[PDB]
RNA sequence: AUUUUACCAAUUAAGAAGAAUAUUAUAAUAAUGGGUGUCUUAUAUUUUAAAUAAAUAUUUAAAUUCCGUGUAGUAAAUUUAUUAU
């Protein structure tokens, strides 16, 4: 499995893609791990101010 | 009458479009694989899968650990945006 064995498999690097990954990630891995913009930490969640 | 010894020296101003829709970076608005001298016929032209990826991240702490390979929303569609004869 070229996951298991750390093959750098880019598109743009040697024109390759590992199968198993999705086509399209609607956040990539950094927006994922952000969790103050996805979490009630300290930002507003309503911006209406009624 | 006859006849001028042997050897030794040096590179510089360039005659005429015989040099530009040029070379490199730069545009954050396009985009179904560009192919001209092409020019029916689609049983014969199908690439999809929750993972670090043509999508790429503002600091020195603590911390697992026999050389600590390491830092969080900044604004919630908010303007850092892969642009372009």
């Amino acid at each position: 499995t070229p996951m298991m064995l750390n093959i750098q498999n880019m598109m743009w690097w040697n024109g390759k893609r590992n199968l198993y990954r999705a086509t399209y990630r609607e956040k990539t891995w950094y927006e994922i791990s952000r969790t103050g913009a996805f979490t009630k930490g300290r930002r507003p969640v309503m911006r209406q101010k009624y």
